[PDB]
């Protein structure tokens, strides 16, 4: 039977757009049932990356579980994952953020490089996404940041990217002149996704372990 997204589409649902239901309960499905939604996709703009890749790789699936990858509390000691949230992004009256991503700003006046692994022992492939900030402001990114000249690095056995923020004043939408991104990745059994940054890296919080069907 079909995994039903109710008001969201993939994109909504696999971030974890607030307005979407973490939909936790289907663990296998033949085909995505989606629906649309002014933003319920990316509530801060930007543009997904991959993203017809990943309606196709999540198409078909005998096994699906989200599990969190990087533990809210214990990954970042040296930065700040609660201040990332946005009026792009709203829940329940207040300003909020896509439940399966943290957006790590400063803590204090400092941004220290970060650097996390997570290694596959999941018996089974493991889709892993994250964000990249485009602030509006050479301001805005030392405000969030603190390092005006930033890099991200994402790497596997089987990918490698490096990414520069790009500081400019977009058409504004929901309210954002900034931008953001949205990446993904699968990690194979066994393999080491690396993360790395100076800025502008919305880390994964949750990601999937999966099967395709046949």
């Amino acid at each position: 039977a079909p995994l039903h997204l109710g008001k969201c589409n993939i994109a909504g649902w696999i971030l974890g757009n607030p307005e979407c239901e973490s939909l936790s309960t289907a663990s296998s499905w033949s085909y995505i049932v989606e629906t649309p939604s002014s933003d319920n996709g990316t509530c801060y703009p930007g543009d997904f990356i991959d993203y017809e890749e990943l309606r196709e790789q999540l198409s078909s699936v005998s096994s699906f579980e989200r599990f969190e990858i990087f533990p809210k509390t214990s990954s970042w000691p040296n930065h700040d994952s609660n201040k990332g949230v946005t009026a792009a992004c709203p829940h329940a009256g207040a300003k909020s953020f896509y439940k399966n991503l943290i957006w790590l700003v400063k803590k204090g006046n400092s941004y220290p490089k970060l650097s996390k692994s997570y290694i596959n022992d999941k018996g089974k492939e493991v889709l892993v996404l994250w964000g990249i900030h485009h602030p509006s402001t050479s301001a805005d990114q030392q405000s969030l940041y603190q390092n005006a000249d930033t890099y991200v690095f994402v790497g596997s056995s089987r990918y490698s990217k490096k990414f520069k923020p790009e500081i400019a004043i977009r058409p504004k939408v929901r309210d954002q002149e900034g931008r953001m991104n949205y990446y993904w990745t699968l990690v194979e059994p066994g393999d080491k996704i690396t993360f790395e940054a100076t800025g502008n890296l919305v880390v994964p919080r949750y990601a999937f372990a999966m099967e395709r069907n046949a």
